[PDB]
């Protein structure tokens, strides 16, 4: 409902991000062609998703923020917060359809797939991170939570890339990895890699920019959000192989790139001596046979219907945690979030 | 003479920032493994280089701080901010090897050409940038300049960002651009990718921790360091050919890679219409045989004593920059840097 709404809005402000990060080419022509690239790079990697992140600082703002403080420059301030973290999630895309080998993205070819970028979009990407801090300055810099900001944004781009960094060390090209396909491991890998940059991070940029800088409110917040990122993983890892890609916009590869996947620990929880063979055999290789092979042996373990009884057992949970430590802060902004992502086919 | 005298004590400290980022594993052994990764991407890319950078943050500190103020954390500050910029350092070379399709740095095969690492490095690379801001966090979080550092560092990043763009953007794979390659472009691609963060960026740090913060100060010493950083630049280029691999420790690649060299904008401005010819068929592919037909036009046009007198004049004019720009900061602050550059052969 509320993000349905403010869906329009926030998409409509992409073109003021354009404008201002491509603004500084005025005073310095010499540099023309690369913001030219910048703003090729802005469109085709910033565009195209749910917005799920931007749009949560945006309603989260309008719900902590008294409205009689929600001024023209307040609200502005808010949904280039939001763009912020629009940009930071375009880096992180980018960047990871290179190391996972990714063919499409959003519906369309991945950027690094693109005749002409290949091994160049190593530096697009950074550059999508480089104008996070320069909207940061450029809007916020005279605001009491600046430094938070900046502070926040970097922590949570550390705590992604520890998290990436756990996900290529268990998943080795080439090698069997089944030992590592942990329950424990997957809950560590995605509350890293995950959990932190896409739910914590927005709600607190809002909490921060409404003046709600405390650690005992942050860290209420952070238990809902944690456990709601690693659900949202979860159902990413089931999107990879069950989900129909002209919907979700992605095919998948977690089976060919050997990863620690939901559906591949819940797979092993289950299966016989006989099947872990076949697991054994086929999962992390490029064989399109044998990907066939290991999504039968899923179907075979009714996996569809394990991951629908997870996901109704975890909303449940999720909505325990926020009845626990949403106070003092409305249950609407956690809620508002759960039910964006409840049940989500994309 | 003042960087042979540090460099041994800078470099005994790179155990303790080992130590430091490896720490806050105590608290959550779930990342054990992603922080042993960190520790082997720090041992193999931020050391063997010649940490001319990181030095001249701690010489430059030195010279510029009060004696009396130098106490036992002062200084930690200082060789901490000073590897700090030797981690950037590592991000960016990292990830240009990837770019750039090289084969060796520092004397040894690039990380991500080692057997199992591949573009897994892309992720290496940034969490080496992750580090920096740690580094800031843990040790300066308290002090004056805090700010002044983290946006000096994000800038910094940003415009060699903009510039490996027009450098990327310069030499395209597959395509002649030689009507590109003008002396007017080579200064601005090396002005970004390089002047900014291997030259302003040491000595400004060192400034904004001696508390010399002002706009007037901060230009001067810009005015002289993006002259340093162009001429560093085009001894860069001319090592990539010219210099012994086993002294600069790096295969060259700009011929295969079509880049906008100062070699081949020299070679430009001299060619006659059949040496243009010679170019335009040989330059930016991967034969042997046609990056040799390149080197010998380069060595027909006496390029290596074209080069020798540019150096010179080069040289004596970042001298007459100084004697206009150092005051009121000392002018060995400048020279020592200089020295450690000029007719270098690594
Ligand atoms: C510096 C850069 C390499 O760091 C990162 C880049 C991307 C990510 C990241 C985190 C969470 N999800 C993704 N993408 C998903 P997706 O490709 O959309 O299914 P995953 O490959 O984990 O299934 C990427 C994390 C870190
Ligand atoms: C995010 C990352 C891709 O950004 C950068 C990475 C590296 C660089 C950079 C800047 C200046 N020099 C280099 N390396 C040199 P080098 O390989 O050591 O000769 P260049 O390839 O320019 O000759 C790299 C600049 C930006
Ligand atoms: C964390 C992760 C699944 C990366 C993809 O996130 P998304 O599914 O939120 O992607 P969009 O930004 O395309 O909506
Ligand atoms: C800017 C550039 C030439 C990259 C290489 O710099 P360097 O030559 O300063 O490298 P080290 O850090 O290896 O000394
Ligand atoms: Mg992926
Ligand atoms: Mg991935
Ligand atoms: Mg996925
Ligand atoms: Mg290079
Ligand atoms: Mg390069
Ligand atoms: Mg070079």
């Amino acid at each position: 409902d509320v993000y349905a709404q403010e869906k329009q809005d926030f998409v409509q402000h992409f073109s003021q991000i354009v404008r201002v990060l491509t603004e500084d080419e005025m005073g310095h022509p010499e540099i023309g062609d690369a913001i030219a690239r910048l703003k090729e790079v802005l469109e085709y990697n910033a565009i195209g998703g749910k917005y799920n992140r931007g749009l949560t600082v945006v309603v989260a703002f309008r719900e902590l923020v008294e409205p009689r403080k929600q001024d023209a420059d307040s609200l502005q301030r808010a949904w280039t917060v939001g763009w912020c973290v629009e940009l930071l999630q375009a880096f992180f895309l980018v960047a990871d359809d290179i190391m996972d080998s990714s063919l499409t993205r959003r519906g369309q070819i991945c950027w690094y797939q693109k005749p002409g970028v290949g091994l160049d979009a190593i530096n697009d990407a950074n550059l999508l991170e480089a104008c996070i801090y320069r909207l940061l300055k450029l809007y916020c810099r005279e605001q009491p939570y600046y430094l938070n900001l900046i502070e926040l944004f970097l922590q949570s781009s550390y705590q992604t890339e520890i998290g990436q960094t756990l996900d290529l060390l268990t998943a080795p090209q080439g090698n069997v990895d089944l030992v590592r396909f942990t329950e424990k491991r997957y809950k560590s890998i995605v509350k890293y890699k995950t959990a932190f940059y896409s739910f914590y991070l927005p709600i607190a940029a809002a909490m921060y920019m409404a003046g709600i800088d405390g650690e005992k409110e942050h860290a209420n917040a952070k238990k809902i959000l944690l456990e709601m990122g690693e659900f949202f993983q979860i159902q990413d890892d089931y999107l990879d192989l069950f989900g129909d890609p002209s919907v979700t916009g992605k095919i998948g590869t977690d089976i060919q790139d050997n990863k620690c996947s939901w559906l591949v620990v819940q797979c092993l929880q289950r299966a016989t001596p006989e099947q872990y063979q076949i697991l054994k055999e086929n999962y992390g290789q490029k064989e399109a046979e044998k990907v066939a092979r290991v999504k039968a042996l899923y179907e075979e373990l009714d996996l569809p219907a394990v991951f629908l009884q997870y996901e109704e057992d975890s909303y449940s949970h999720i909505m325990a945690l926020i009845e626990q430590y949403a106070a003092p802060l409305p249950p609407a902004v956690f809620l508002g979030l759960a039910r964006k992502i409840y049940k989500r086919r994309k």
